[PDB]
C-alpha cells in the first residue's frame, strides 16, 4: 500500500527550474498536504527575482497524490500506489495564440517529505503576450481532469483545458496534455476512467517581500 503513507499530514517541498524564451527562473515551494481530507496548503517563492510568467500559469505544474479518493474509489488511485518511489509527471501546456510549456517532474518521497521536483521549458512566447507580458488576473478557474489509464506506459494520461482570466476581461486557454509513469519497478494501480475535481484559491502573504504565491486547494476524485 502506498495509500498508507498518506494517512496523516505530509510535508511538501516543490522545486522548479524554468526557462521561458531563454528567461531563466526558479521557484521554491513548501507546505503540507492531507489526503484524508483532500487538502493542500502551499507557499511558493521566485528565488531569482520577479517571476517572468504569471503565477496562475504555474499552478498546474506546481501533486495529485494528495487527492481524496473516497472508499469506493481506492482501487483507482494510481498516484499513491506508486509511492514511495514515486512517478514521473510530464506535460505539454499549449497557450492559445502564444507559446507552450514542457514540464517534466519527479513526485516522490524523500524520507519524510513528499517532493515535486520540476524542469520546465517554455518556447515560442510573445514578449508582450498575456504570459511574458503579465496580463493575467491573479486568480484561478479550475477544471476537471479526466484520468485515463495509459497501459502501454503502465501509468495514466489526461487532457484538460484550463482557462486563465485576462486583465480587464478575456479568457486565455491553456491546453494541458499529461502523462504519468512510475519511477519504481513495483506494481501499480491502473485505474478505470474517472475525474479529479479541484478548487484552488490564490492569495498573498502581506509580510513576504519576494515574488510569491500562496495556494490552497481542495481536491477529490469521483467515479463514472
Amino acid at each position: 500500500k502506498g495509500e498508507e503513507l498518506f494517512t496523516g499530514v505530509v510535508p511538501i517541498l516543490v522545486e522548479l527550474d524554468g526557462d521561458v524564451n531563454g528567461h531563466k527562473f526558479s521557484v521554491s515551494g513548501e507546505g503540507e498536504g492531507d489526503a484524508t481530507y483532500g487538502k493542500l496548503t502551499l507557499k511558493f517563492i521566485c528565488t531569482t527575482g520577479k517571476l517572468p510568467v504569471p503565477w496562475p500559469t504555474l499552478v498546474t505544474t506546481l501533486v495529485q497524490c494528495f487527492s481524496r479518493y473516497p472508499d469506493h474509489m481506492k482501487r483507482h488511485d494510481f498516484f499513491k500506489s506508486a509511492m514511495p518511489e514515486g512517478y514521473v509527471q510530464e506535460r505539454t501546456i499549449f497557450f492559445k495564440d502564444d507559446g507552450n510549456y514542457k514540464t517534466r517532474a519527479e513526485v516522490k518521497f524523500e524520507g519524510d517529505t513528499l517532493v515535486n521536483r520540476i524542469e520546465l521549458k517554455g518556447i515560442d512566447f510573445k514578449e508582450d503576450g498575456n504570459i511574458l507580458g503579465h496580463k493575467l488576473e491573479y486568480n484561478y478557474n479550475d477544471h476537471q481532469v479526466y484520468i485515463m489509464a495509459d497501459k502501454q506506459k503502465n501509468g495514466i494520461k489526461a487532457n484538460f483545458k484550463i482557462r486563465h482570466n485576462i486583465e480587464d476581461g478575456g479568457v486565455q486557454l491553456a491546453d494541458h496534455y499529461q502523462q504519468n509513469t512510475p519511477i519504481g519497478d513495483g506494481p501499480v494501480l491502473l485505474p478505470d476512467n474517472h475525474y479529479l475535481f479541484t478548487e484552488s484559491t490564490l492569495s498573498k502573504d502581506p509580510n513576504e517581500k519576494r515574488d510569491h504565491m500562496v495556494l490552497l486547494e481542495d481536491v477529490t476524485a469521483a467515479g463514472i
